[PDB]
């Protein structure tokens, strides 16, 4: 389970049918201080995550299930949309 | 397993139903000396661990999961940690 | 998943059966700058991806499932042909130019 | 498996029921020559490893089996107390120490 | 998956054999990294092979013998 | 499967029953060239390998099966003793 931000989206008209019509998002991992580093990958989305919002990514089989089932052709899937993050009793990130 | 301190939280109202009511926690690992190092991470919690508390982490599944809350730790004959 | 470019292909007349007759493509990863890295690998393709095309790759267990089942002898599979990539609010890649 | 020495204990009043009344042990790994590695961790115990003793540890899914079965959430279990170690024709450790 | 060249064999009498292989870079030359790989296809020494990781049914497993490889519209290898 | 060298032996009088009565030996991961990877560990052995001999190890859930059954508390199991290692007709290693 890792936190990251949505930096964009990929469009693949010809793609694996097991993908249905869910969106393909460009994601970038976030460091402990709430800042985008370099780790960039593509994750499937079905909860309606937009560009600029922070999310929770899952990988491996945990991703396939979190997507649709054990058939899902994915290794990285967004399982949540972060509303906010708190550290030293001080909110570092809020969804505005 | 591994020891960690709860540095923060992550609120997710919208999330996969398979996550249930478990909370998402920002944790920081503890070196064998009893001091939070720098390797941070996200852990899943369904026990109810507060901020500043010490917990026990295990790799499950969603990779880090809290299976206990730490009351105290004893190392080479010394008490390096004890819950207030 | 991760983006990559098709730099070529591989031919194996003698190969594991779980691969069927699918094509074996040479692929090089793409960094966030829209530039191909030096990271290269071979992926199984049954979508019809050609050389020069940008593709989305899945790996590990999910790669097997994407190709067929848990018996598929692969750890990299093309699950889509890329038309455009938008990142940071700007278009970094498009089928045209 | 891996060798390691017990450097202490951990007490958890609120813990996963799977752990049961088992002891939580703080352990440091040992190199192939006797010196305690830098790597460290916590492992569950069911045999009765005391502080300072050398133990053998199992990790992953096997640790679960070792503890009880695939019902427990442990990833590091003690499967034996080291009576003696002999590496390269030399005794680098003996319980009677 | 990844390209490699068979450079040895491991025997264990104490069917499926173990091969000694060396990885190939995207250029066509072995990078120098040597590893073990299970082979049930029947690959011999000197033959280029296709290796797949996490091959259960352990780590490295042969799944194809290579006849040819094309990169930038250039044949870099041919049986 | 990984190659290793038996660099020693461990004795555990008070051990886990599942471990049967098999010997516990020290092994150091090496490449098919003899070069050690620096990684060392202890594996279970029901075959009959001795100090100095090269062996083929198996880890993970496979180790349990290779040992006796699923109820086996092991993660590293020796499956064979290398009789020799050739390379273009040259014997890099030969069993005594």
């Amino acid at each position: 389970m890792k936190l990251a931000v949505v930096t964009g989206q990929i469009v693949c008209t010809v793609r694996h049918h097991g993908l249905a019509h869910d969106k393909l998002l460009m994601v970038e991992m976030i460091d402990p201080q709430g800042n985008p580093d370099g780790q960039c990958a593509v994750a499937i989305d079905n909860i309606g995550a937009g560009t600029g919002e922070w999310v929770l990514l899952v990988s491996g089989s945990s991703a396939r299930q979190a997507h649709k089932s054990e058939t899902s052709p994915v290794d990285l899937c967004v399982i949540g949309i972060v509303d906010e993050v708190v550290s030293g009793g001080q909110v570092i990130f809020h969804k505005l």
